[PDB]
């Protein structure tokens, strides 16, 4: 079962810039739209939420599984490099007809690259990886907007839930992960 945390090694992304727009998707969200208005005061509770937002996605990456249509996007990619160049030339236009099928955006330019060259030595074999992975980068932008979508709905739940602080407090337990990064730097000469 293809797991949502491959994205994270396949990418080598991180979540915290695509957790900042989950932030913005929830105070969006009609759940906590009308509750902003409607407490001017314990709003700032919810406002204040955003990294306890992190820790929901941090974990859903490695619970959830992918998309069913960004299952074959990982699956052709990682085949690619299982299919041995023999089977490889022969099965070319097979996995072509693959991205076809689904209407992936990598049928068309893969299509290109295969006309461009069939003389598929060595080359053209890393630069099919290679093309595909930084494309799927801001595919990824899309497929995981359609998540945090989805996600939205599951902890949204969850928010109503713990919007108990701003009527008869009770606390749960939550991480704490500040990312420390800083380096100062003033060398100048001037005359």
């Amino acid at each position: 079962m293809l797991t949502l945390d491959t994205l994270n090694v396949m990418l080598a992304v991180s979540e915290e810039g695509l957790i900042e727009e989950m932030i913005i998707a929830l105070l969006a969200s009609p759940q906590l739209a009308v509750f902003f208005e409607k407490f001017p005061r314990l709003k700032a509770a919810i406002t204040d939420d955003v990294p306890r937002w992190r820790e929901a996605l941090r974990s859903r990456l490695k619970d959830a599984r992918v998309p069913p249509e960004l299952t074959e996007e990982v699956m052709c990619y990682q085949q690619s490099q299982l299919l041995s160049t023999p089977q490889f030339i022969v099965q070319l236009p097979q996995i072509l007809d693959l991205l076809h099928r689904l209407n992936s955006p990598w049928a068309e330019q893969a299509r290109q690259l295969v006309d461009a060259n069939s003389t598929i030595t060595s080359a053209l074999h890393t630069l099919f990886l290679q093309r595909w992975r930084l494309s799927l980068i801001v595919q990824a932008t899309t497929l995981n907007q359609q998540l945090l979508e989805e996600e939205r709905e599951q902890l949204l739940s969850e928010v109503q839930e713990r919007m108990t602080l701003s009527g008869q407090l009770e606390p749960i337990l939550a991480d704490n992960n500040t990312a420390a990064g800083r380096l100062w730097d003033m060398s100048a000469g001037q005359l």
